[PDB]
């Protein structure tokens, strides 16, 4: 899983909570 600001690409997996991927699908975790 991606922490933040890492280049990530999902919906469901992809980055790591609380953090996630956005604005869009496939961005930088947040």
């Amino acid at each position: 899983c991606v922490p933040q600001y890492g280049v990530c690409d999902g919906i469901i997996n992809q980055c790591c909570d609380p953090y996630y991927c956005s604005p869009p699908i496939y961005g930088h975790c947040i």
